[PDB]
């Protein structure tokens, strides 16, 4: 049995649950959704109460926001969700047997090498600059297959292959699905605690136990990654000031794994005021130097004159919150959106003055192949 194409998913360490149905979709532009008197809070709000009235109890909302919160929001209010258990679901998955055979008839990176690593280069030059000091830059690899590719039975694959990232599989307007294995949580809130756990700086696993256990102390060492890192822990701290009661953030990060990378995180605990809720801290956080850059609105101007293509949901956060302020959410990467025979994969780096762009090409190629396995593709 596999999950149907019209159902929101998430497996979190957290909250895990399915939903069912769709009483209210909500495409509002989250922009300053940071402030509680936004258009979005308040029709957000007005959406929940609407809910309740109507009959449903303990609703929540879902979907995902995109990277530009300008353009606008595919979350919606399920009529109803069901709660599972995280481990059951690694073990189903790990046994789910019967897979789909796919041929691809088209296989497209946008870019290309050669013009990605000049996209590396002039904007690692930009950083050596006053202009800016961290952006982020992203390619794409657009995949057609020759039938209408199965949501579930892919999400079973993702699963087996990913049992511990916050992993995720969000229904669209158009009828598709964004679907990933994100490891990145950009906002928790638990009732009155919050947390948010930035990544930044990456280097391969390897397959012996021995060259793995280091390769990561390399990166615990390197000064590339290193500061890559500060960039983004200084920048969250600042923001998250006059918003938190209380803020705890460690000052040298440490390594997390996924299954194909090493990675630098540094973990934020806080409690924030009565005045705010799961999303109105997403907001006001994300996108993080991580996704975007530094200075944020100076990253943007870079990524717009660089990047080929819309990013859309990509970069963007997904996840969740209820009617009482608790949520999750996280970064929109190492995920996919489909629809029919037509995917679409994403990946990011990382980009400072000391970055070579064959450096950061192949960084990019190994975040893309964490959806690539799933499609059983090298
Ligand atoms: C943009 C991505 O990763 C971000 C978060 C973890 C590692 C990162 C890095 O080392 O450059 C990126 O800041 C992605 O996986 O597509
Ligand atoms: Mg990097």
């Amino acid at each position: 049995a596999t999950l149907a194409p019209n159902r929101f998913f998430f497996m979190s360490p957290y909250r895990s649950f399915t939903t069912s149905g769709c009483f209210a979709r909500f495409d509002e532009p989250a922009v300053n959704g940071d402030s509680p008197d936004s258009p979005f809070q308040q029709k957000l709000a007005a959406l929940f109460a609407d809910a309740k009235a109507q009959g449903i109890k303990n609703p929540v909302m879902v979907g995902a926001i995109p990277f530009d919160p300008r353009q606008p929001s595919s979350l919606y209010i399920p009529e109803s969700w069901q709660s599972f258990s995280r481990q059951e679901k690694q073990a189903s998955a790990r046994r789910f047997t019967r897979s789909q055979s796919l041929n691809v008839v088209e296989r497209q990176a946008i870019p290309e090498q050669t013009t990605f690593e000049q996209m590396v280069a002039r904007a690692a030059a930009l950083t050596a600059t006053p202009q800016v000091d961290k952006v982020v830059l992203s390619r794409l690899i657009d995949i057609t297959t020759d039938a209408a590719i199965d949501s579930g039975v892919l999400l079973e694959r993702l699963i087996a292959q990913n049992p511990v990232s916050y992993n995720f599989h969000v229904p669209l307007a158009d009828g598709g699905v964004l679907l990933g294995a994100s490891p990145e949580l950009l906002l928790r809130k638990d009732g009155e605690r919050f947390s948010s756990i930035p990544l930044a700086g990456s280097a391969r696993r390897q397959p012996d136990e021995v060259l793995d256990r280091e390769a990561g102390n390399r990166l615990l060492a390197s000064e590339k990654d290193r500061h890559e890192h500060e960039l983004v822990t200084q920048a969250m701290k600042e923001v998250l000031r006059e918003r938190s009661s209380e803020l705890h953030v460690p000052s040298s990060p440490q390594l997390i794994t996924t299954p194909t990378l090493w990675h630098l995180a540094t973990p934020f605990e806080g409690k924030a005021n009565s005045q705010e809720n799961a999303l109105t801290l997403a907001c006001l956080l994300h996108p993080t130097p991580a996704l975007s850059g530094f200075p944020h609105q100076a990253a943007t101007q870079v990524i717009a004159e660089l990047e080929p293509f819309d990013r859309e949901l990509f970069g963007g956060i997904v996840g969740w919150c209820d009617s009482e302020g608790n949520g999750e959410w996280v970064v929109t990467i190492r995920c996919a959106k489909l629809r029919e025979n037509q995917v679409r994969l994403f990946a990011g780096a990382g980009i400072v003055p000391a970055s070579s762009p064959l450096g950061e090409w192949r960084e990019t190629g190994v975040k893309l192949s964490t959806m690539l396995n799933v499609f059983g593709l090298h």
